[PDB]
C-alpha cells in the first residue's frame, strides 16, 4: 500500500540516487544493485540521478559495482548530474543512459585538500593527480572522447544542457515523452 | 628606561623574538632591524629567541633582513627555539650563534597544506616542495651539514639539547654565566 | 626619541604595507605617503611590501596615490608579496622595485562571490571581468610584459621566485646584501 | 604631529571618509568639518572617500553639513565610492570632485526593510520611497542629469569607471600626476 | 637584384624552412644562420616555417644551431607546422614566436623503425625512447607546460589552430595585420 | 630586362600562381609577395591566377599573407581558378579581384584521407572537419554569401562561368579590353 514508496519501486528495479555522494547513501544504493542482480541477474537495472556530486571513493564503490554486477544499468538523470553524479550517469551502460529535456549536466575535475608535512604532501597531492587521470581516463572511455577533450573540457566547471550531453556522449538520448 | 622595557633593551641592540612567528610580529623585529643598523652600521646586533616556529614567509623575511643589514646579528636561543626559529637561530652571525645551556632546539620538515582543484593542489604542492628545498640548503650553509645529512634529519621533528645543538653548527657555543 | 618605531622609520620616508590589504590598513599606508610627499615633494619614499593580498578596491587605493604623488615610490619585497601584494610591488617606479634574495612573489586573477538575481549577477560578473581586464593591463604595463602573456599567465596561481621576479619584469633587481 | 597622522593631515585640511558609513563614523567627519571651518572658512576642505555605502541619514548629516559650511568641500575618491559614498563625492563643490584614474564607483536605489504590523510597514514603506525621491533628484541636481535617466540607472547596481563618471558629471575631472 | 628571390629576403636576415626536414636543406638553413650571425650577430632573425616535419637529428642540428648563435631566432609558421616543424617553431626566441591566422600546428612523438637481431633492436629501441625523452624535455621547457603533461599530449597526433597554440604555449601569438 | 620574363613582371608588381598549389610553389609566392611590400608598402600588387587547386595549408600560407602585407592584392583569374585556386582568387582586396571574359571558376569542400587505427582515424577526420567549416566561413566572409549558402554550394563540385562567379560575389568584376 505504498507503506514505502522506494521499497516499492524496488520491486520494478528502480533506484534512486539523490544528493550527496557519500558512503553510506551509496552504500546503500550498491545494496540495491547487488540485491537486483540476485533477485534476477538478467533484467535491466534503473539507476535516476539527481545530484551535484560528492567523496569520490564513495561515488567509486557505485561505479565499480554497476560494472561487477551482471546486469546492464540503465541510468536517467533528472534534475542535475555534476561532477561525479555526471560520472556514475556517464557509466550507464551504452544506449541506455538518459536525460529528461532540462535536467543539466556539469562536468569538472578532482577537488580535494590534504594538510601536514611537505612529504605526506607530496604523496596525497600525487595521488589527487592520478586519481584526476583515471577518472579522465574512464570519462574518456564512456564518452567516446579524447583524452584531449575530457581534460580541457574538465579543467574548469563546465556544463551541458540535455542536447550536449547527448551530442558529447554523456547520455545517448534524451527521453522527451513515454510514449 | 622601565617606562617601557623592551625599549631600553632596545638602546642596547637588543631585539626579541617571542613566541610564534607570523608576519606582524616579524615585522616589528624587521623595523628594530633597519631601525638599529641605521643607529650604527658596524656595532653588532643581539636577537634571543623564544619561539616555536611559524609563518614561513615572515620568518623569511626576517631571515633575508638578517643576511641584508650592514651589522652582524647574533642569535641567543633561550627555552626554544623550533622550527622557523631554529632557523633563524643558526641563521646569525657566525661566531655568535648561541644557547643558553638548558634551551632547546628543534628542527624538522615544512608544514603546509591546500583546498582546491588537482590542478591548483599541483601548482602549491610544488611550490612548498621548493620552498622546502631552499630551506635545507640555508640549513645546509649556515650549519656545515651537507645537503644530505639535512635532507636526511629534518624530515621528522628532531630534538637537540645546547650540547648537540654545538655539535651540529646551529649554535656556535653554549653561554653559561656572563662575565 | 623612537618611541613608536614606525614612526621613526616614517621619519625616514620608510613605509610598511604588511598582511592582509583592506581599506583602513591601506587608508593608513595612503596617509602615510601623502603626508612624507607634502614633507618632501622631491625625496624617493620606500615601501616594504609582505603581504598575501586582499581586497582590490583597497589595493587600488594605494596604486593610485603611488602614481599620484610626486616622489618616485621603491618597493622592496620581503617573505611575499602576492596578488594584489604583488601588483603593487610591481606598481612602483620604474628601476626601484626589489625582491630580497628569499621572498617570493605569486599572480593570479581576480577572486569574487555575489549572490543574488540572475539579472545583477551579470552587473556584477560584468564588472568583474573589467576589473580583471584593466587590472592585466596594469599589469602588462608595469612588468614590460604583453597584454596577451598576462592574462594567458594569470589565470591559475603563478609562483616567482625572487630571480623569476626580476626575469619577469616584475621587479628590476634583488636588494642582496647592504652597501 | 605623526604621533596622529591624521591628525597631521587634518592640519593641511584633508578628512578621510574610509570604510563603512555610520552614525559614528559619520559624526567624526561632520565634526572635522566644522572644525576645519572654524580654523579658516576659507580655504577648501578635502575629502578622500573609500567606501562601500552604508546608512542614509548617517551620509545625509555629512551631505548637509557639507553644504552648510561655507569652506567649499572636495572630494577625492580613492579605492571606491559605492552608494552613499558615490552619492558624497558627488556633493562636493561643483569643479572640485575628482576620481583617481583605478577607483571605480557605483550606484543604486536605498536598501532597507521594516518588520510589524501592515499599517507600520506602509508608513515605512512610504517613507523609504520618499528618502529615494529625494536621493534622485538630489544625485540629479548634483550631476546634471535627468531625474528620469537617474531614476532608471539606480534601479539596479550601476558600475562606472572613472572617465564614464565624468561623463556621467558625477565628478568633475580625474587626477592622475601631481603637478 | 631580384635574381635570386630567397637571397634576397636573406638581406632582410628571412629565412624560409619549407617541406620535408632532412639533412641537405636543414643544412643549408643552418649556414643562412651562421651567415646573419656573422654579419650582424645583434638582429634578429626571422625564419618561416612552413613544414610537416621530418628526420629528428636534421632538425635537432637546427634547434641546436638556432640556441647557439647569438642572435635571437625569430619563429613565424605559415601553412602549417608539424612534428619536427612545431617542434622547432617553438624553439624560437622566447616572446617572438608566431602563427599567420590560419596556420595549424600538429604535435606528436618520435617515428622510426629497425630491422635486426634481438640484442640491436634492444640498443635502438633504448634510444628512441631516450630522444623520445629529451624532445619532451626540451618541449616542456620551451612550451612551459609540465613534462608529463607534454608526454601525455604527444602519445597521439594532436591538431592546434593558432589560437590554441598560442594557449598552449608554442607561439607567442598570432600575426594578422602587418602595422 | 627580359633575362628572365618572371622577375621583369615582377618590377610592375606582378605575380602569377600557375598550375597546382603545394608548399613549394607557394612559398616562392609568398617570398615575392614579402619582397614588394618590402619595396614599396603602398602600391596594389597583382596575383594572376590559373591553378586547379592543391594542398589546403600550402594555400593558406599564401592567404595569410595576401591579408598580412599592407599591399593590397589584385587577384585576376585566367584560364580557371578552382578549389584553392578558387579561394585565394575570390581573397584579393575588396574591389579589386577580376575575371578575364573566359575564366572559369570551380569550388567545392577538402579532399583528403588517413591510413590507420580507429582512435588515430578519428583525429584526422575530426581536423579535416574543422578545416573545411573555418574554410567555409571565410568563403562565407569573402563573398558576402549566407554561410549556410556556401556550405550548400560547396557539397558538390560547382562551376561558375566569369559572370556567374561575379555575380556570386566571388569577383568584383571582369575585364575584357584593356581600356
Amino acid at each position: 500500500r505504498s507503506f514505502d514508496i522506494y521499497s516499492r519501486l524496488l520491486k520494478e528495479r528502480v533506484i534512486f540516487l539523490t544528493g550527496q555522494v557519500e558512503d553510506h547513501m551509496a552504500n546503500l544504493i550498491v545494496a540495491q544493485m547487488l540485491f537486483l542482480e540476485a533477485e534476477n541477474p538478467e533484467k535491466d537495472i534503473y539507476l535516476y540521478i539527481n545530484s551535484p556530486g560528492g567523496v569520490i571513493t564513495a561515488g567509486m564503490s557505485i561505479y565499480d559495482t554497476m560494472q561487477f554486477i551482471k546486469p546492464d544499468v540503465s541510468t536517467i538523470c533528472m534534475g542535475q548530474a555534476a561532477s561525479m553524479g555526471a560520472f556514475l550517469l556517464t557509466a550507464g551502460a551504452k544506449g541506455k543512459r538518459f536525460c529528461l529535456p532540462n535536467s543539466r549536466v556539469m562536468i569538472h575535475q578532482p577537488l580535494g585538500g590534504y594538510q601536514g608535512q611537505a612529504t605526506d604532501i607530496e604523496i596525497h597531492a600525487r595521488e589527487i593527480l592520478k586519481v584526476k587521470g583515471r577518472m579522465n581516463e574512464l570519462m574518456a572511455l564512456h564518452t567516446g572522447q579524447s583524452l584531449e577533450q575530457i581534460e580541457r573540457d574538465t579543467e574548469r566547471d563546465r556544463f551541458l544542457s540535455a542536447p550536449e550531453a547527448v551530442e558529447y556522449g554523456l547520455v545517448d538520448s534524451i527521453l522527451t515523452h513515454r510514449n
